[PDB]
C-alpha cells in the first residue's frame, strides 16, 4: 500500500473517493456509503441515543502520507476545523523521509474502581483484601468466561486508602483488567459490580461506587518522529534556526499551563477526529489525556521535543489511549466500520498507536508554523 | 415556551420533529433540514476542511425539561453514547420543581499570549511594557474598530516571567480581550501579531509565538441546581440516604484523580454534544475544562455538591466556556444555525450558561445512578 496521495488535495471529493476505493480495493457497496448522504439509517440513529429528531453531518476526510512502523496507512478524520487535515498530511510527508513514525503500546489494561466507606479500620481492611486477592480475581473472571478465552480478563488488584476526607476514611480497590479489543467500560463496570459483595464481606464496610476510571494510565500508546534541519528550512530561516525555535516553544509549554493547554489542544485536534471517525467515545479520550498531563502536580505538555546527537529534531508522545474495535457506535455505524476497513487495524491497540502518531504529527505542524511566522 | 415535551420518549423521530416545529413555530424549510439527510452540502463540507471525500452523521437529539433563570429552553445535542440525553432530561425535570437552573457568567474575556526570548533582562523589560500598556492597548484596538464599536476590544494586559527555563529566561505578555459573541481565536491572534513589533522595540528581545490560550479562566460560566430528598427517594433507599451517598461520591472525586477524571468526563458528556450541535470547537472546550480542573496543583472536580441548612442537595459548576454565535462552522453549517434558533440565544455567553447547566445536570444524573442502584 502507498499512502502518498499526489495532488490529493486538488481532486474533487468524488475523484478522491474513487481513488481511495482503487488503492484499497473497496467494493461497490462500500464506496456507495460515502458517495450518498444518509449512510446512518434513522432506525439505527434512533436506537443510539434518546429523543432523536434527525442526524447532523461533519466532513469526512482522509489524511495522507502516514507510515507506521514501516507500513503505509490511510487515516479517516471527522472534524469541523481548517488546516488540520493538511497539517497532519504535510508533517507525515516529512516523517517518511526518515522512516516515518515508530510506535508501540502496552496491553489494553483498564482500572475498575470499587469505593468502600464505613470502615473503622480501612488500613487493616486493605491488607485483608490483598490477602484474598486471588480469590477476588477468580470471582471477577468466572464472571466473564468468554473474555478469558480471548486472552483478556482480570490480571490483578490494587488497593488505595484515603483515610482523611471530609466524609471520612475511604478505601478504594482497583481491578486491573485486560479488555482486549474493547474500550472497556461495560466489561470493567460489570466485574466491579460482581466483586462488590465479596469485598463488603471481607472489609465489613459499605460499597459505594463501582465504576471504571477514565485515567487509563496502564493503557498507554507511544509514537516517535524524526525531522532533519534540511526539511525545515524556510526562505526566512535555516533549518537549524527553526528547530531552535520549536525547542523554545516546547520549553514554553513545559513551564506555563496557559500555553500547555493550547499546546495539548493541538494534539487533540489530530486525535479526536480519528476517534469520531471510528465511532469511539471522544470524551473518554480527552479526559484521560488531560488528567494524565497533570499527574505530576503540574499541568504540562503530553509530547516532548529534543535535538539528538545529530542535531536532528525528535519528538515523542506517550499517553493513555482507550479505544475499541467493538462496542457501541463502533459496530452499529456503517461508516465507523468502513473507517476500520480503510485503516486495516486488527486490534484496538493498533488503532491506539495510529492515534498517537497523528496527535504527534499535529503538534509538530502547529509548532513549526508558530515558530516560522514572521513578525 | 413549555419544554416538558410529554411522551417525547415514545414518539417517532418524525413526530418529535413535528412537535418541536409546532412549539417553536419553525418554517417548512427549517423542518426540512432535519427531515431529510444531507443538510450539509458537499460544496460547503469540501470548503470546511481538507481532503474531504464525504460526510459522517451522528444522531441529533433534543433534551427536554431544561429551565434557565425561569425560562424554558430546548437543548440540541449530537453524540454517539446512550443514556446521556435521557439522564439530562430526567435531572432537568427534577430541577424544575425547585426553580430550575440559575446561571450567570463573566464578560467574554480571552487571553492572547506573546512570548519573548533573547533578553538578559526579563524582569526589567516587564516593567517597561507595563509602563507603556495604554500605548500597547491602543495599538491592539485600532486593529479592530468594529469589535470595539460592538462593545468589545482589548481591555488590559498582563505580563508574566519565567526567568529560569532550560531554554533561558522568558517573558510572556497577555492581552486581555473582550470578544463578544465570538469564540475568540482569530480576533485575539490578530491583535497579538499586531502588537509584537512594538513589544520587541520596548523590550529589545525577540518575539516567538503569538497565540491565544485555551485556558480561558477569565471567561467563566456558572450554574446552580437544587434537589430535595423527597425527589431522590427510591424503593430501596430514602431520599436522605441517596443525598448522603451522592456527597460520598463527590468527596471521592475531590481527593482521587482517578475518580475525578471519570467524574469530569460525565460533565463533558453533557457539554460536548451541545458544542458539536452549534458548530463550535469541542477540543477548545475540553482543554479549558480539564486544565482549569487542576489549577490548584491537584486534579479535582469541576462541580461541587453540598447539603444546605434545609437538608436539600445543592450543586454548582463554574468553568471556562469559550463559544461563539459567529465564526467557522457555526455560521456555515445549516444545522448549527438551526440549533441556535432552537435555543433562542442572543449572545455567546447565553449559550455558555446553557452549556454549564447541562453539564451540571449530567454530572448529577451519573452520581444519582452510581450511588443508588448502579450505573449499569
Ligand atoms: C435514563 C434513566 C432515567 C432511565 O430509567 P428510569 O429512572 O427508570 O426512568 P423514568 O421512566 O423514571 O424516567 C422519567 C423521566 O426521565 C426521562 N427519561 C427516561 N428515559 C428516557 C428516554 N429513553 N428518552 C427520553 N427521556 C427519558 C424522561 O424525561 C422522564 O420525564 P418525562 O415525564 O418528561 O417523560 C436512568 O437509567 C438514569 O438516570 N441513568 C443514569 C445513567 C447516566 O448517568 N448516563 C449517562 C451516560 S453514562
Ligand atoms: C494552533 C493551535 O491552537 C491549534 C488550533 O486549534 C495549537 C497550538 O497552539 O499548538
Ligand atoms: C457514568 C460515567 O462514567 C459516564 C460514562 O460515560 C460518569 C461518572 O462516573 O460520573
Amino acid at each position: 500500500l502507498d499512502s502518498r496521495l499526489p495532488a490529493f488535495r486538488n481532486l474533487s471529493p468524488a475523484a478522491r473517493l474513487d481513488h481511495i476505493g482503487q488503492l484499497l480495493g473497496l467494493s461497490h457497496d462500500d464506496v456507495s456509503l460515502l458517495a450518498n448522504a444518509g449512510a446512518l439509517p434513522m432506525d439505527i440513529a434512533n436506537g443510539m441515543i434518546e429523543n432523536v429528531i434527525g442526524t447532523f453531518e461533519l466532513p469526512y476526510a482522509v489524511a495522507s502520507n502516514f507510515q507506521i512502523n514501516g507500513r503505509d496507512v490511510l487515516v479517516p478524520l471527522v472534524v469541523e476545523e481548517p488546516s488540520i487535515v493538511a497539517a497532519a498530511s504535510y508533517m507525515a510527508k516529512l516523517a517518511r523521509a526518515n522512516g516515518g513514525f515508530t510506535t508501540s503500546s502496552s496491553a489494553p489494561l483498564m482500572h475498575a474502581q470499587v469505593q468502600i466507606v464505613g470502615i473503622q479500620d480501612p488500613l487493616n481492611a486493605r491488607l485483608s483484601l490483598l490477602r484474598r486477592k486471588d480469590e477476588i480475581i477468580e470471582l471477577a473472571n468466572r464472571k466473564d468466561q468468554l473474555l478469558n478465552s480471548l486472552g483478556g480478563g482480570c490480571r490483578d488488584i490494587e488497593v488505595h486508602t484515603f483515610a482523611d476526607t471530609p466524609r471520612g476514611p475511604m478505601l478504594v480497590a482497583h481491578l486491573i483488567v485486560d479488555v482486549r479489543d474493547a474500550m472497556g467500560a461495560n466489561t470493567v463496570n460489570t466485574m466491579a459490580e460482581a466483586v462488590a459483595p465479596l469485598m463488603e464481606a471481607i472489609t465489613g464496610g459499605q460499597v459505594r461506587l463501582r465504576i471504571l476510571s477514565n485515567l487509563a494510565d496502564l493503557r498507554l500508546a507511544r509514537a516517535q518522529v524524526r525531522i532533519t534541519p534540511q526539511q525545515l528550512e524556510t526562505a526566512e530561516f535555516s533549518g537549524e534556526a527553526v528547530i531552535e525555535g520549536i525547542l523554545d516553544a516546547y520549553a514554553f509549554a513545559a513551564v506555563d499551563p496557559y500555553r500547555a493547554a493550547t499546546h495539548n489542544k493541538g494534539i487533540m485536534n489530530g486525535i479526536d477526529p480519528l476517534i469520531v471517525a471510528t465511532g469511539n467515545d471522544w470524551r473518554a479520550v480527552e479526559a484521560g489525556a488531560h488528567a494524565y498531563a497533570c499527574r505530576s502536580g503540574h499541568y504540562g505538555s503530553l509530547t516532548t521535543w529534543e535535538k539528538d546527537n545529530n542535531g536532528h529534531l525528535v519528538g515523542t508522545l506517550e499517553m493513555p489511549m482507550p479505544v475499541g474495535l467493538v462496542g457501541g457506535a463502533t459496530k452499529t455505524h456503517p461508516l465507523a466500520q468502513l473507517s476500520l476497513r480503510i485503516l486495516g487495524v486488527k486490534t484496538a491497540q493498533a488503532l491506539a498507536e495510529i492515534a498517537v502518531a497523528v496527535g504527534l504529527a499535529q503538534n509538530l505542524g502547529a509548532m513549526r508554523a508558530l515558530a516560522t511566522e514572521g513578525i
